[PDB]
């Protein structure tokens, strides 16, 4: 059972963005591609990713490869969500390649909420 996954290089490019993909963040295939992932996230996360892979390719020290996080995630028409976050590395042709799976937790963060306030 497919879920979001997204495919980037080591400078974190976009180069396959699923079908799911597209009906969560509201890119289509073609206009996400060759985009930067920050593209996909909110300030201050957007302009500290390219800091974050760097961080990683060189310290080889992993913060949420292997380990997983939620996130808040970004969609086209602006608006934020919360997402779980699991990375798996990969590589192709020499260089490495990233690949994030992407699960949507607005619904359960609305439950209980919902179930928070109503006492
Ligand atoms: C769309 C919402 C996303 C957010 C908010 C996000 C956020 C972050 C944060 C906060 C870090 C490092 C912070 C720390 O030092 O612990 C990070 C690292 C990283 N992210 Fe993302 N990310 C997102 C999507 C993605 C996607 C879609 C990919 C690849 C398909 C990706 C690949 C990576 C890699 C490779 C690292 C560094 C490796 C590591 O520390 O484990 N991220 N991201």
């Amino acid at each position: 059972i497919p879920d979001a996954m997204i495919v980037i290089d080591g400078h974190g490019i976009i180069q396959l963005f699923s079908t799911a993909a597209e009906r969560l963040f509201g890119w289509s295939e073609l206009e996400a591609i060759g985009q930067n992932v920050n593209i996909l996230m909110p300030e201050p996360d957007r302009s500290r990713h390219d800091s974050y892979i760097s961080r990683y390719r060189t310290t080889s020290d992993p913060h949420i490869i292997g380990i997983g996080a939620i996130v808040t995630g970004k969609r086209r028409d602006g608006t934020t969500f919360p997402m779980h976050l699991s990375i798996g590395e990969m590589q192709s042709g020499g260089e490495p390649y990233f690949t994030g799976f992407v699960r949507d937790l607005t619904e359960h963060q609305q439950t209980q909420a919902r179930l928070q306030e109503l006492q």
